C-alpha cells in the first residue's frame, strides 16, 4: 500500500495488514504473514491491528522517509502508542520506532520470513559467545532454552542484535538501539525448515516509558564476519568500543594479563542450613577450608613445576565463606590465616611474578549479612522485595545497585588498609545476570541505571589501578571491563550430552576480541571436543585450574601453547572467522597481524600459521 524508495533501499508497508517488507541490492525481506505485531498482558495477547482507531501518515524529513502509525483503544481500554518506520537517507538503514503516548511485553517488529528451506541459510544469535543456526538444524531452539529468556545485556544476549544470512550472501542485522528493557525471541523447530527471530520489549518500572528503536541494515556479499563488523562499527561510532589499548593507556598493567594461565580456587566453603545446597541429613558435607598457607604452597609448587606466568583469582577468602554474608564480606577468614596469611599469599605471588585478584559479590544481599537492612534492598515494580535461598549463604534479596558503589568503596578500602594491593578484582554476576529495576523511593532505579551503577563499581577499581573482571561479557560493560571469568559458548554451559543449538562461532570476539581479555575452559570431553581448540580459535588465555563454585604437567604443556598465542594476539582484533570450505567442523580464525588458527574438529587438532 505505502511504498518508499531512498538511497538504494525500498520499504513497503501495508496499511491494512501492518506487514512490511524491505529490499536492497536486489534482495527482498518480508515480515512473516500470520505473525502480527503484539502486546501482551498476563496470559493473553493483542494484535496492534486490534486497536479501535488506526491512522497512518506518510512522512519525509531532512533525514529520511517513511510511515508514522498511531494506535488507540484496546477493548474500550485507553491505551495509545505510535510506530514510525523509515528509511535513513544517509545510509539506507531502516529504523523502526515504538513510541509510547500514555503491558507486560511488546513483540515488535514482527519477525522476518526466513523459511527459504535451504541448508546454508542461517540465523546468528548472541546467546553467549555465539550461535550459527542453519535452517535445517535438527535440534529445536526456542526462547525458553536461551539463558535469561533472550534478554539483551545478559548471557542470553551478549550483544543487542541478531541477524539472518541467506546462502547467497544477502543478509540483514537487526540492532536494538534501546536494549535495557529488551530481548529477542527465537523459534527454530527441530529440523526447520524456518527460523524466526524478533525483538521484545518490556516496561521500565511498570510503564513503557521511553521510545524503543531497532535499526535494520541490509547487506550483500555478507558472511558472519561481515555481519559482526557491522555491529563493531556501530558501537565505535557511538563511543563504546573501548579497546584494551585505551584501557592500558590508563592502567598499563592491562598488558600484564597477556599470556597468563588462570588459577581459580577457594578458601572457605560454608553452606547454611537454609541453602538449597544444604543436606540436613549430612550437616558437615559441603563445609570446607583450605588455608591461605596451603594456597601459598600451591602457587610456589606450580611455579617450581614450570607453570609460567599465572593469575590467581581467589574465592571464599572472607570470614562468612563463599556466597555468605555479602556485602559484609569481611574480614579475611581467621581460620584460613587472616589478613596476615592473605597478605603472605599475595606477597608470595608477587615475589614469583604472578598476579592476584579476589572474588567478591555485590548483588546478592544475604539476610545473615552483619548489616542487613531491607531498606537497602530492591523493590520490584509491584512493591515486593524479592527473596530466595538458593546459594550457600541461604536467605537473600538483592542489594539495589544505586548503593553498590558505596559498599565496594567501603570494602575495598578496608582490604587496602591491611597492605593488600590487588592486581585485579572479580565482581561476580554483574556481567552475566540482568540489571535489576527498583521502585524503592529511597533509591529508585531503572535497568539502564543498574548497568551504569555496576559500571561505576568497575570504575572505582580501575581508578585505583585494579583491573576489573566479572562473570561473563554482556556488552554494556565493555567500557569498564578488562576481563572475565569466561566468555564461553552456550554448549560449554550445558552437559556435553545435550544436543547443541547450532554451530559455534566467535561472534562476540569478532566484535570485541581487542577490548576484553578472556580465559577459556581447557576441559577434554571424553568421546568429544577438546575445549583447548576453542581457546585457540578465540585467541584466549587458558585455565590451568578452574574450581567451579558448586560441585598438571600435561595441563602446563597445553596451557603454554594457548598462552603463547595469547601473548602475541591477546590485544589484537580478531579480523576473520570462517568455516573452511563451509565445513562447520573445520574452523579458521585470523588475527590483525595475519596469525591464522585452524582447528579441525574431525581430527581434534590445531595448527597455527599465517
Ligand atoms: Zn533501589
Amino acid at each position: 500500500m505505502m511504498q518508499f524508495t531512498m538511497s538504494g533501499t525500498m520499504l513497503r508497508f501495508d496499511e491494512t495488514t501492518l506487514r512490511f517488507s524491505f529490499s536492497r541490492d536486489g534482495a527482498t525481506w518480508s515480515g512473516c504473514d500470520g505473525i502480527e505485531p503484539q502486546l501482551t498482558r498476563e496470559d493473553r495477547s493483542f494484535s496492534f491491528a486490534g486497536a479501535a482507531t488506526v491512522t497512518h501518515e506518510r512522512i519525509e524529513t531532512g533525514t529520511g522517509v517513511g510511515v508514522r502509525s498511531v494506535f488507540a483503544g484496546f477493548a474500550g481500554a485507553d491505551y495509545a502508542f505510535e510506530t514510525y518506520i523509515w528509511i535513513e537517507r544517509s545510509s539506507g538503514d531502516v529504523l523502526c520506532e515504538w513510541v509510547p503516548l500514555r503491558i507486560d511485553r511488546v513483540l515488535w517488529p514482527a519477525p522476518l520470513s526466513f523459511d527459504r528451506a535451504d541448508a546454508h541459510d542461517v540465523t546468528l544469535i548472541t546467546h553467549e559467545q555465539g550461535v550459527m543456526i542453519p535452517n535445517s538444524w535438527p535440534t529445536e531452539v526456542g526462547t525458553d532454552a536461551v539463558s535469561f529468556g533472550g534478554r539483551f545485556e545478559t548471557a542470553g544476549g551478549y550483544m543487542p542484535w541478531f541477524a539472518q544470512l541467506r546462502s547467497d550472501g544477502h543478509a540483514y542485522i537487526a540492532i536494538c538501539e534501546t536494549p535495557w528493557n529488551a530481548g529477542y525471541d527465537i523459534d527454530h523447530p527441530a529440523g526447520g525448515p524456518y527460523t524466526h527471530v524478533g525483538m521484545w520489549f518490556e516496561p521500565s518500572l511498570g510503564r513503557m516509558d521511553y521510545r524503543r528503536v531497532v535499526r535494520y541494515r541490509l547487506l550483500d556479499h555478507a558472511d558472519h564476519t561481515a555481519i559482526c563488523k557491522t555491529y563493531r562499527a556501530y558501537v565505535n561510532e557511538r563511543g563504546r568500543l573501548r579497546t584494551l589499548a585505551e584501557k592500558a593507556a590508563r592502567n598499563p598493567s592491562v598488558r600484564d594479563l597477556l599470556g597468563r594461565s588462570w588459577v581459580a580456587v577457594g578458601i572457605k566453603t560454608n553452606v547454611q542450613p537454609d541453602s538449597s545446597f544444604y543436606d540436613p541429613a549430612q550437616p558437615g558435607k559441603n563445609d570446607s577450608l583450605v588455608t591461605f598457607a596451603q594456597r601459598e604452597r600451591q602457587m610456589r609448587t606450580l611455579h617450581e613445576m614450570g607453570a609460567g606466568r599465572l593469575y590467581l583469582a581467589l574465592a571464599g577468602w572472607a570470614q562468612p565463606g563463599y556466597d555468605n554474608g555479602h556485602p559484609d564480606y569481611l574480614p579475611a577468614c581467621r581460620e584460613a590465616g587472616g589478613w596476615k596469611g592473605m597478605k603472605s599469599l599475595i606477597d608470595a605471588c608477587h615475589e614469583q611474578g604472578d598476579l592476584f585478584g579476589t572474588a567478591d559479590q555485590y548483588r546478592d544481599y544475604y539476610f545473615a549479612a552483619r548489616t542487613f537492612d531491607p531498606r537497602n534492598a530492591i523493590r520490584l515494580a509491584d512493591g515486593t522485595m524479592p527473596e530466595h535461598a538458593m546459594w550457600a549463604g541461604g536467605r537473600q534479596t538483592y542489594l539495589c545497585a544505586e548503593l553498590a558503589p558505596d559498599y565496594v568503596r567501603r570494602n575495598f578500602s578496608e582490604i587496602a588498609t591491611h597492605g593488600i594491593v590487588l592486581d585485579c578484582a572479580y565482581l561476580d554476576v554483574f556481567t552475566c545476570n540482568e540489571g535489576d529495576e527498583c521502585s524503592h523511593p529511597e533509591h529508585r532505579m531503572t535497568r539502564r541505571e543498574c548497568y551504569e551503577r555496576r559500571a561505576e563499581c568497575f570504575e572505582y577499581l580501575l581508578a585505583h589501578g585494579i583491573l576489573t573482571s566479572s562473570e561473563e561479557v554482556s556488552d554494556w560493560a565493555v567500557p569498564s571491563l578488562v576481563f572475565c571469568h569466561y566468555a564461553p559458548y552456550d554448549f560449554q554451559m550445558r552437559s556435553p550430552d545435550a544436543p547443541r543449538h547450532g554451530i559455534p562461532v566467535p561472534l562476540y570476539n569478532l566484535v570485541y576480541h581487542d577490548c576484553v581479555i578472556q580465559p577459556w575452559m581447557m576441559d577434554r570431553v571424553a568421546g568429544g571436543d577438546d575445549y583447548m581448540l576453542y581457546a585457540l580459535l578465540n585467541g584466549g588465555a587458558p585455565y590451568l585450574i578452574r574450581d567451579a563454585a558448586y560441585a598438571t604437567e600435561n595441563d602446563i604443556e597445553r596451557c603454554a601453547v594457548v598462552a603463547g598465542l595469547h601473548r602475541r594476539v591477546g590485544m589484537q582484533e580478531l579480523v576473520r572467522h570462517d568455516l573452511v570450505g563451509g565445513d562447520p567442523l573445520v574452523q579458521r580464525s585470523v588475527f590483525a597481524d595475519g596469525t591464522a588458527v585452524t582447528c579441525d574438529f574431525h581430527a581434534q587438532t590445531y595448527e597455527v600459521a599465517a
